[PDB]
């Protein structure tokens, strides 16, 4: 499946995508504003990741830091980012279908769209200014909106137990962004599109 990653926010991100234990693609790149990046990802692939990283530092060896969604101080990530990080989440050629998804579970640092480019389902967006509007005590000094599951380690916000329920701060996600991922057991927002479809990612959509 071909995935084109666009940035159209006015400022650089450092785009990341990952399975988790592994890279796909190259694992991730530099955008600068109005840049688009195609990768390949392998059908089959189940639970893959594409996120945005904020002011980032590498050297040539490509290791360094940035202050939203690190990933071990790597360019090319192999593991997923530390929060906040807005989530473009996919299953693809399960049982026929793909799914898609928007997630604020791990916080939000940069407002996404993301859209199949091929017919026969509809795209997902969080584009409202969630960072401006973030409650004090879920700001990371770093950049972005932080979940209470990060901040607060309870097995409430994390769900630990497998029962949770929604929570001020899940409503606040919520609030602002209807069709992602508010916290674990959240009605599921997953959007099921045909096996082998393609997409696009677009950073600051709006």
């Amino acid at each position: 499946a071909t995935f084109e990653i666009v940035n159209r926010c006015s400022y650089t991100v450092w785009a990341a995508a990952s399975k988790g234990d592994a890279a796909l693609d190259a694992g991730g790149r530099q955008l600068n504003s109005g840049e688009s990046w195609t990768i390949n990802v392998e059908p089959g692939t189940n639970g893959g990741k594409i996120w945005a990283r904020t002011d980032c530092y590498f050297d040539d060896s490509g290791s360094g830091i940035c202050k939203t969604g690190d990933c071990g101080g790597l360019l090319r990530c192999k593991r997923f980012g530390r929060p906040p990080t807005t989530l473009a989440e996919f299953s693809l050629n399960q049982y026929g279908k793909d799914y898609i998804d928007i997630s604020n579970i791990k916080g939000f640092n940069v407002p996404m769209d993301f859209s199949p480019t091929t017919r026969g389902c509809r795209g997902v967006r969080c584009a409202a200014d969630i960072v401006g509007q973030c409650p004090a005590k879920l700001k990371a000094p770093g950049g972005g909106c932080n979940d209470a599951c990060t901040v607060f380690q309870t097995s409430e916000y994390c769900c630990t137990t497998g029962k949770c329920g929604p929570t001020e701060y899940s409503r606040f996600f919520k609030r602002l962004c209807p069709d992602a991922f508010s916290y674990v057991l959240d009605k599921p927002t997953t959007v099921t599109c045909p096996g082998s479809s393609n997409y696009r990612v677009t950073f600051c959509p709006t």
